[PDB]
C-alpha cells in the first residue's frame, strides 16, 4: 500500500512549498505520488500543475452538491512527472464547519479508491486549528509531519499540532516523524523546543531565493530551469524523501502545557 | 448596553495588538472596557494585565466542567487603568471542535451580563477559521473589524472573513466596520482590495519598535516611553476608537472568489 504523509503547520509557514517539493523529489526517486490540497487557500497542487487546478469545492458546486455523479478526471489532475493531484479548496460562505469540504474531500478519495494503486499519498494540511475535516487525513496518515519557522507563532502552533496528533494515538496508526524546520537562517529555537518536547527535526530549508521564484514562475524546484541554487535546494528535498521513504526509527514526543511554550520561548 | 466589537484575522497579524491598545485607548477615553481573548494562543490581553491571567478553559477544567460553580472573579482579571479583561485559552487539542472554548466562554459572559454592564466589549478572536465557537462572538457584536497587511495571506484570509460575517449578518445584527491595515508602510495592497470590494479601510497603524518592545515590556503603547512615532501611534489608536464610538456610515461590501483574489494580488 501507499505511504502515506500529512504535512501541518500554520498559514504560510510552508506547508505546499513542502509538500510540493516533496512530492517531486518522491517522483524523481521513482514513485507514482498523489498530493492532496486541504487548505481553504487553494493552491497546494499549483506548482506541479502549473495552474490552479479546478478544485473539490468547484465540482461539487457544478453537479449541484451530488458528489455520486463526479468521477476521477473531474478532480484529479496529472502534473510535474506525473505526480498526481487533487485540491480541496474552501467551503462557501456560511458553511458551519470549516472543515466541510476536506471532509468531502477525504471522502471522495475513498469512494473512488485513490489510496490505493499508488506509492505515496502526500496531503497538505490547514493547521492553525485540527478538528472535523481537518483532522481527516489523521485517520489515513503513516506520518505526520510539521513545518516550523523559528518564530514564537510556528513553534507554538507545531506544539499544539503535536498533542492533536498525539490525542489519536489510541485510534489511528498515524505518528509523529518530526518537523521540517522552514525559511529560516538557522534553528536554534526550533531545536530548544525539540530538545525540551523529545521532538525531531528532520531537515532544514534555508529561505531561498531559488524556492521563492519557483512558485514566481509556477513550478517546483525540480520542473525549474537547471541552475546552482536549484542543486543544493533539491538534494535536501531528496534526502528528506529518500528518509521518509527508507522510515525513521520512533519519537516519542510530547508537547508541552501550552502555557509552557510562552515560559520556554521568553516570552510571558 | 455595551458597543460590542469583534476583531478577526490571519493568526500572527496583529489582532492582539489591536484590540489591546484599542482597549487602553477607549480606557484613557473615559470607556469602561472588556476585552475578550478567544484564542488558543492565550495572550490577548497579555499586555493588559502584565501576565498570562488564567485562562477560562483553566477554571473550567478546575470544576470539571461544571460552569454553574463559576462566578465572574473566577475569569474576569484587572488590567490597566481599570480594563477588564477574560482569556479564552484553547481545549486540549485533537480532542473535539477547535471552537469550543470560545463558545463556552460567550455562554459564561451571558450568564453573567458581562456584555450588559460596560461601555466597550472588545473580542480578539482567531479567524484562519471562522466555524464553531470562534463564530459565536458574531452572535453579540455591534461591528466586526478584521486586521490585515498588504500580503497576499492576510488580504485573503480577511476576504474569507468578510464573507463569514455577512453570512452572520442574515441572522443576527452585527455588520462590518472595515479593516486596520497593520504593521505595513503604507497601504496599497488593502486599498486595491477594499476598492474592489467596496470594503472599508478604517485606520492605519505603521510597523513600529515601540509596539513589538511593548510586547516584550508586558504593557501597551500607552505605558511605553514617549516619542515622535509613540505620540502618532497612540493618536491614532485614539481617533480609531473615537471613530468607532461615535460610528461610521453603513458599509456593504462583497467578498470575492478565492480564485479571483489569487488574480487580483497576482499570485496565479
Ligand atoms: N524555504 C523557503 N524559502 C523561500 N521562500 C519560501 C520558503 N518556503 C516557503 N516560501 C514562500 O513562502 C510563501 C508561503 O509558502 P507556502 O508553502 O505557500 O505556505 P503554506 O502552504 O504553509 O501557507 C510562498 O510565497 C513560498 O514560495
Ligand atoms: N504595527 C505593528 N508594529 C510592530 N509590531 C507589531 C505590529 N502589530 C503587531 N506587531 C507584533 O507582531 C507580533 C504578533 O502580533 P499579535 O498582535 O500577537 O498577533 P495576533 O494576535 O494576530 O496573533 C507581536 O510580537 C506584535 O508585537
Ligand atoms: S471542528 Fe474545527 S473546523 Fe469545524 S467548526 Fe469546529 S473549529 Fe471550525
Ligand atoms: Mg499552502
Ligand atoms: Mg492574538
Amino acid at each position: 500500500g501507499a505511504k502515506v504523509f500529512a504535512v501541518y503547520g500554520k498559514g504560510g509557514i510552508g506547508k505546499s512549498t513542502t509538500s510540493s517539493n516533496l512530492s517531486a523529489a518522491f517522483s524523481i526517486l521513482g514513485k507514482r505520488v498523489l498530493q492532496i490540497g486541504c487548505d481553504p487557500k487553494h493552491d497546494s497542487t499549483f506548482t506541479l500543475t502549473g495552474s490552479l487546478v479546478p478544485t473539490v469545492i468547484d465540482v461539487l458546486k457544478d453537479v449541484d452538491f451530488h458528489p455520486e455523479e463526479l468521477r476521477p478526471e473531474d478532480f484529479v489532475f496529472e502534473g510535474f512527472n506525473g505526480v498526481m493531484c487533487v485540491e480541496a479548496g474552501g467551503p462557501p460562505a456560511g458553511t458551519g464547519c470549516g472543515g466541510y469540504v476536506v471532509g468531502q474531500t477525504v471522502k471522495l478519495l475513498k469512494q473512488h479508491h485513490l489510496l490505493d494503486d499508488t506509492d505515496v499519498v502526500i496531503f497538505d494540511v490547514l493547521g492553525d486549528v485540527v478538528c472535523g475535516g481537518f483532522a481527516a487525513p489523521l485517520q489515513h496518515a503513516d506520518q505526520a509531519v510539521v513545518v516550523t519557522a523559528n518564530d514564537f507563532d510556528s513553534i507554538y502552533a507545531m506544539n499544539r499540532i503535536i498533542a492533536a496528533v498525539q490525542a489519536k494515538s489510541k485510534n489511528y496508526k498515524v505518528r509523529l516523524a518530526g518537523c521540517v524546520a522552514n525559511r529560516s537562517r538557522a534553528t536554534d529555537e526550533v531545536d530548544r523546543f525539540c530538545k525540551e518536547t523529545n521532538f525531531r527535526r528532520l531537515a532544514h530549508m534555508p529561505d531561498l531565493d531559488a524556492i521563492r521564484r519557483s512558485r514566481l514562475k509556477k513550478k517546483t524546484l525540480f520542473e525549474m530551469d537547471e541552475d546552482q541554487d536549484v542543486l543544493a535546494a533539491r538534494a535536501e528535498y531528496i534526502r528528506l524523501a529518500e528518509s521518509l521513504w527508507r522510515g525513521l526509527d520512533p519519537i516519542d514526543p510530547h508537547s508541552l502545557p501550552d502555557r509552557d511554550i510562552f515560559e520556554l520561548l521568553g516570552f510571558d
